[PDB]
């Protein structure tokens, strides 16, 4: 079996297991051991019949990271787990409204019948959201590499969530040409020095988090729609920069542009945009 931890171990016999979301939503019974009673919804990851032991390395590392991360409002945050005597399962935070992508596109004005809309203040809120998940992240020495809307989720209370923080990447098994579950490139999101370098800093996550300010302005856009990966390296070499999105302020884009500096060290740094971000919030219009 796996070492026990009593900070986390949760007995597999209080997590109700449920539909796939490999990850499962479930109910945890009993998780607080301050409220044995109640009932929590949380989401369960464990390992498919055709794992391998480094599949099962992979997974502990992600829960030890986790563990040694800690809390953060706007981070997917570790429950408990069920490490003995059967599967593992690293229990986290169930976020009900899915990715940030997702929720994006849900709540784009009609063209598609949605039951919600979003304020500028909200996108701007969303932006906070993310930026301080990653000061957090970034504080203690986390480096993300693929920070990308699709890795923020949304809970039933619209609190954002920097997911997959804790994951194992072999970056030199990196495949550029391999798209994700939605059919884009995430090389798209990658800095020029991580790109071609391969050298991933809390600078390369700013770069990145550029890209995820220009998804949250376009409602959940594709960046560089139909560019395959030969020619994203010739715009990057070329200092191309992604045109400002409609619905988005001169000073945001200007943000933007400043997380995308071809630069590292003139990048702004988490801290700086968790508090240029507070303060546009405050003076953006919740009247549309
Ligand atoms: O290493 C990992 C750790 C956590 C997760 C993870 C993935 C999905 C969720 C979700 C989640 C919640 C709702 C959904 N929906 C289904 C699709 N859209 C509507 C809501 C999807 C995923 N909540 N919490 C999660 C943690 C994935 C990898």
């Amino acid at each position: 079996e796996l070492p026990e931890d009593p900070r986390w171990e949760l007995p597999r016999d209080r997590l109700v297991l449920g539909k796939p979301l490999q990850v499962v939503l479930a109910e945890a019974i009993g998780l607080d051991k301050d409220k044995p009673n109640r009932v929590t919804k949380v989401a369960v990851k464990m390992l498919k019949s055709d794992a391998t032991e480094k599949d099962l390395s992979d997974l502990i590392s992600e829960m030890e990271m986790m563990k040694m991360i800690g809390k953060h409002k706007n981070i997917i945050n570790l429950l408990g787990a069920c490490t003995q005597d059967g599967p593992l399962y690293v229990i986290v935070e169930y976020a009900s409204k899915g990715n940030l992508r997702e929720y994006l596109q849900a709540r784009r004005p009609p063209g598609h019948n949605p039951e919600e809309q979003l304020s500028s203040k909200d996108l701007v809120s969303c932006a906070y959201q993310v930026a301080r998940g990653m000061e957090y992240l970034a504080s203690k020495k986390c480096i993300h590499r693929d920070l990308a809307a699709r890795n923020v989720l949304v809970t039933e209370d619209n609190v954002m969530k920097i997911a997959d923080f804790g994951l194992a990447r072999d970056i030199h098994h990196i495949d550029y040409y391999k798209k994700t579950t939605n059919g884009r490139l995430p090389v798209k999101w990658m800095a020029p020095e991580a790109l071609f370098d391969r050298i991933y800093t809390h600078q390369s996550d700013v770069w990145s988090f550029g890209v995820l300010l220009w998804e949250i302005f376009t409602l959940g856009g594709s960046p560089y729609p139909g560019v395959p990966v030969e020619e994203l390296f010739k715009l990057l070499k070329e200092g191309h920069r992604m045109d400002k999105p409609s619905n988005c302020t001169n000073e945001l884009y200007m943000m933007m542009r400043d997380c995308w500096h071809a630069v590292p060290s003139q990048r702004p740094t988490f801290k700086q945009l968790v508090e240029d971000l507070d303060r546009i919030v405050a003076l953006t219009s919740n009247q549309e």
